[PDB]
């Protein structure tokens, strides 16, 4: 069995979040080390229970622009584009994304004569692809993709939420 209990839109990072870095940034892209600090992390987004079998799935909608170490890079403008990665609730389990279509994100568990809980996670890094004179870019509030729990070896969603929605809160990167 299982039930909806956390929320639909979800932002990602701090709202006007500031990221610096003193790494001089010669060779473009250039990928901001933010660890999971731009992220969102839920250990509570549906209950489950009764042998329920679920993983996760995940799409990000931005357009790809390339790619670094078999991850696509997604543009969110023509200097500034992400990393992403979406999985379950712990952020070392995160699966890097690639493409825009919908991925296995979390290869899922079974709950089993009990009650309990599936989660989320998503955390993006910032990526340097064009140069500017300023220095520093303010990207605004957009939205990212989706996440949506993926019910196996028999169990099913029924009509409970599959899906929830995430949007990067903006933020601004400061090259030191
Ligand atoms: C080894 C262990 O602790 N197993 C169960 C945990 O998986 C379970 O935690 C839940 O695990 C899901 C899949 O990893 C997460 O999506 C979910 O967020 C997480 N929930 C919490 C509250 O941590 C815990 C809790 O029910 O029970 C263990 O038996």
């Amino acid at each position: 069995v299982v039930s909806f209990i956390g929320s639909t839109e979800n932002d990602v990072g701090p709202s006007q979040g500031s990221y610096s870095s003193t790494h001089a940034m010669d060779n473009l892209p250039f990928v901001y080390n933010t660890g999971y600090n731009i992220g969102y992390q839920n250990a509570n987004v549906w209950r489950i229970g009764g042998g329920f079998c679920v993983g996760l799935d995940g799409k990000v909608d931005l357009p790809v622009v390339g790619s670094l170490d078999g991850q696509s890079i997604y543009g969110l403008t023509e200097e500034v584009g992400l990393l992403i990665w979406m999985g379950d609730t712990n952020y070392s389990r995160g699966t890097a994304m690639s493409g825009n279509s919908w991925e296995n994100v979390f290869s899922g568990w079974s709950v089993g004569n009990y009650l309990s809980t599936q989660g989320l996670s998503v955390h993006v890094r910032p990526v340097i692809l064009k140069r500017n004179s300023s220095a520093q870019y303010s990207v605004q509030k957009t939205s990212i993709g989706s996440i949506r729990m993926r019910p196996y070896n028999g169990s099913s969603a029924g009509s409970v939420q599959t899906t929830v929605n995430f949007s990067l809160n903006p933020f601004t990167l400061n090259d030191t």
